């Protein structure tokens, strides 16, 4: 029961490992411009570092729930390699973002990728569990 | 053990997709008013499209939480049921505020109602689990 | 199946109302500064209320993913008390920030040492778990 899980909950593990790497970052860019919470505004450095933050924040359960179903209706080990590519390139995302707004892009789009991937193999196990239990029913009309 | 949380993995997915949605509003939104990122300023407009977009990313983790733990707890169908309807509300909700901020109150509390039932039901579920065993040892004083 | 995770389904839903509460301390805090949606900046204090609120509906899904994988992994009641540690700890949060942005600090290294000691159980429960099997493949290797 959680061994056919295992590779997901390492893959979860991992994303929340790199979130407190990206809490890290806006702690030690929060010094290097001497910005003071509550505020969120600063050079267009510190803004960069910190938005980079907030997106990864708000994309990291869409990632949860999508590594979860993909895991659990198709593949574990598919959806943990999806799931070890969406993290990766939103390392690289963080990377980018950190120097200017465009070099955000390209990893940004590998990251898009990795979620429609992961959005496509939950659709597929689901459609193979769903439609042929529908598919026996409607063909069970011609009494 | 997959069938019994089937429903739950579906309207997980739909949630999935509804962000993805929201994202794209957002996007749209960004070359309809020229708001160049890290900027959240713009327009009585922009603000509201992106604001929407903030608060549903925000709120993704607690609608996941109790559909899912409702749906193990009390009926999969029950809380696949307030999970379409929360969904559902949360459309209308966005597409309210990409209007006026007035008009994203009563899909809001429609939101709310839903995601209060989905924690009742999760409660309730958890209340029968727990409170037998209670009852049972706490009536096992007598002796 | 259900009852060996029904700890952490209690404390996932004292997290979802703790989250409810912090909302309506927003609500309330916006009435009190007459800050009109989509507005996040006003006092020194409608800010720190509101940041507190941000804060920790960012750190809820890290929250969920290390209880639940601690809760799986390793001792499910002992995830279950970090998990009621950290939440806790939350509160502290939330009610020292909507104070002053220092007396948040104490209460949020707190929050910190309660979701690195969950990071920590969740890996030695996946430790445990891999390492027997690779120990053994790899002691496979005399021919
Ligand atoms: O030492 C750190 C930095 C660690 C780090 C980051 C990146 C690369 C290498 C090391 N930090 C303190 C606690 C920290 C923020 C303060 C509150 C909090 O909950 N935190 C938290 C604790 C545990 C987990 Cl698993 C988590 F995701 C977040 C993270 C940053
Ligand atoms: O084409 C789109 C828009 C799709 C759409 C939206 C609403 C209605 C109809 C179509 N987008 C690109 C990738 C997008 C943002 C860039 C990064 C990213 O991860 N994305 C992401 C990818 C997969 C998933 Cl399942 C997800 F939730 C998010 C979403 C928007
Ligand atoms: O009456 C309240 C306040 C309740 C409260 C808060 C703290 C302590 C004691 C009572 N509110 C209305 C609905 C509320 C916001 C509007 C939209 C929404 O979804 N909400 C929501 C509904 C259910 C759940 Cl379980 C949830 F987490 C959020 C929360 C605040
Ligand atoms: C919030 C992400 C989805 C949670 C994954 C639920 C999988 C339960 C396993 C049933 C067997
Ligand atoms: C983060 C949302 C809760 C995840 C759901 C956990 C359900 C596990 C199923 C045990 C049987
Ligand atoms: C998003 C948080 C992790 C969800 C927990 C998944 C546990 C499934 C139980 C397998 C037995």
């Amino acid at each position: 029961g959680k061994d056919e899980v295992a590779l997901l909950a390492a893959v979860t593990l991992l994303g929340v490992l790199l979130q407190a790497y990206f809490s890290l970052q806006v702690i030690s860019a929060r010094r290097a411009f001497r910005v003071s919470p509550p505020l969120t505004t600063g050079p267009p450095e510190f803004e960069r570092v910190y938005r980079a933050q907030v997106n990864c924040s708000e994309y990291f359960p869409l990632f949860l729930a999508t590594l979860w179903v993909a895991g659990i209706f198709f593949h574990e080990g598919a959806a943990a390699l999806c799931g070890l590519v969406y993290l990766f390139a939103r390392l690289r995302y963080f990377q980018g973002y950190a120097r200017s707004a465009q070099l955000r892009l390209a990893p940004l789009y590998a990251s898009a990728r990795a979620l429609w991937l992961l959005v496509a193999l939950a659709a597929l196990g689901l459609l193979a569990h769903f439609l042929p239990a529908a598919l026996r029913a409607a063909l069970l009309g011609r009494l």
